[PDB]
């Protein structure tokens, strides 16, 4: 599964609003959907997206954090404050996927070592797969980039699926 | 085949230095290379793209990383493409070799072939010293690539492979 296919669909247990909630990749029609991978390291990329979420928001697009463990110690990190390397007040959801099967959905698992890759997707407001970014493990992600991406892709949809030679 | 791998190997001619010559992934061990896919037959693609990373090849080549386009074509039309101004359509002088990839075999070996467009998706790939997958960015056809963040991305490694 690549881009340009229709994105994997995706279920489970998230932490939202500091609470548990079951989401489903099909709540979320409409709204661009940015998936991401933390591997369980620095959680400050996480928390970047978490406090960019605004800017997120403008785009009507939805960022989801995706780590290879359960809801409730996802809960016990956002239970904790930020100056002991817990996550404290988020604003985006943290999904839970201790069984993996959603990081094999995205070829992000590697069936060896147990953990996954910093993988990044977007998707868009026809469940497809648009972008994906993925990183080996010691190297973090750009949020501007990411809005960059999500920004070229909006205008592409509104505009005929062609970006004017040299955007911003 | 996915990131941590032994990238695929890749060879073929290419036009290097306004010349066509042949060059092999296991020339540039040593360095870092940044392998990255230009789709011509894309109706609304934009040459500026790849304009971009020929011109911040010297900022790539402090880093000791050899930047490589390839595309979906011959190394005789790659050549006639860079031999047309790019006021009518072309490339002018290229600093990064151009690979050609008409069989879309070196396409299809990373995964980025649209078995129905005979286009390649813009993938791009950061491959390091022992020559491993590093990185992988794939997008869809309408939206181009940042010279910036491929730096960012390539020194980062940089540093993690030093420390």
């Amino acid at each position: 599964a690549t881009v340009r296919d229709p994105a994997p669909q995706f279920s489970g247990k998230a932490v939202v609003d500091g609470a548990i909630k079951e989401i489903n990749s099909n709540d979320y029609k409409g709204k661009y959907i940015v998936l991401f991978f933390y591997p369980m390291v620095c959680p400050t990329e996480i928390i970047a997206f978490s406090d960019r979420y605004l800017e997120f928001e403008k785009l009507n697009t939805q960022v989801i954090a995706v780590s290879c463990d359960s809801e409730y110690s996802h809960l016990a990190w956002v239970n904790t404050p930020r100056k002991k390397g817990g996550l404290g007040e988020m604003k985006i959801p943290v999904l839970a996927d201790k069984s993996m099967e959603i990081a094999r959905d995205y070829g992000v698992l590697i069936e060896s070592a147990g953990i996954a890759l910093r993988g990044l997707f977007v998707i868009d407001k026809k469940g497809t797969l648009r972008h994906s970014t993925i990183n080996d493990l010691p190297v973090g992600r750009n949020v501007d980039e990411v809005l960059r991406v999500v920004e070229a892709f909006q205008y592409a949809d509104e505009n005929g699926d062609a970006i004017p030679c040299g955007w911003t």
